[PDB]
């Protein structure tokens, strides 16, 4: 049991996170009301303390709060089956503009996309799609191929690669992959980035200090409230996307710094 803003790891729960992990503990159990920064920390942090350090900072359910993170630890909560998959509809169009912006594929081939749907149809590219099992209202513009790397790997040479969540036995060089470790030696590991070219606009809230942040109002340090908010949920869904167990994995030239170039 566990409410729907507590279902990812408590190693990413932020410090509001620990204080509704307390409220809902307090109602849960009937335990003494307890004073919300009781625990004024993170999840990475409140996963550091001793269960005599539970004790201390609450005497009367401290012991309690420390077995029952311990439980959350040993049978983590299944997430939602929609929210997970609005999630990773966000994160994937997220990375594959940002990989068209950058490098200027003239041709992306989708390697598992039964339904012939461009994760970014806005994008200047020939979109060109592939599966194994087509869906029969889309296989007449999708290609009936089964990709194994032996057979494969001197095809679709040109332009740029995508395997969301298809598992291929090995995936080529010019890919963009969603997984769920010899399959990736060609890849690299993509590590978190949020890019955005809406316009910003001004109406913040608690600052946000982030490197990877790539948005125009951030080249000068100050994110606008509008990208901030952005940044902010995309992170959230980025999270519970890699809590469920999905991994990302890019081309070796992948480079951040090529968006950022994208502003001037
Ligand atoms: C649209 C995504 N799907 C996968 C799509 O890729 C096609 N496909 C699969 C392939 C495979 C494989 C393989 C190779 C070695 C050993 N064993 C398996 C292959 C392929 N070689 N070429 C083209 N096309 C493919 C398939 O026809 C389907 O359309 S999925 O099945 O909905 C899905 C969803 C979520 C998931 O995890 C959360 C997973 C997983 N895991 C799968
Ligand atoms: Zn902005």
């Amino acid at each position: 049991r566990l409410p729907a803003h507590l279902r990812l790891q408590p190693i990413y729960w932020s410090r509001d996170d620990v204080a509704q992990w307390l409220k809902w503990a307090e109602n849960e159990f009937s335990l003494r009301p307890i004073d919300s920064n009781t625990f004024e920390m993170n999840g990475k942090a409140l996963l550091l303390l001793t269960k005599e350090d539970f004790r201390y900072r609450s005497p009367h359910s401290g012991d309690e709060l420390y077995e029952l993170l311990q439980h959350i630890l040993k049978q983590p909560a299944a997430g939602d089956e929609l929210k997970i998959n609005a999630a990773c509809r966000k994160v994937q169009h997220m990375v594959v503009k940002a990989a068209l912006l950058a490098d200027k594929f003239p041709v992306l081939h989708d390697i598992g996309n039964p339904k012939a749907i461009k994760c970014v149809p806005q994008a200047d590219v020939e979109w060109k799609f592939y599966d194994a099992q087509p869906c029969s209202d889309k296989a007449y513009k999708i290609e009936e191929l089964f990709y194994s790397y032996a057979t494969h790997s001197d095809k679709f040479t040109d332009g740029v690669c995508l395997f969301w969540n298809c598992n291929v036995d090995r995936y080529p060089a010019n890919s963009i992959v969603c997984r769920f470790k010899s399959a990736f030696v060609n890849l690299k590991q993509l590590p978190f980035f949020y890019y955005s070219d809406s316009p910003c606009e001004s109406h913040d809230y608690v600052p946000l200090k982030s490197a990877t942040c790539i948005t125009r109002c951030n080249l000068g340090g100050a994110v606008c409230r509008h990208h901030a908010n952005e940044y902010r949920l995309y992170l959230d869904a980025y999270n519970m996307m890699i809590s469920a167990g999905f991994s990302l994995w890019v081309y070796k030239q992948f480079d951040t710094y090529n968006l950022w170039n994208t502003f001037t």
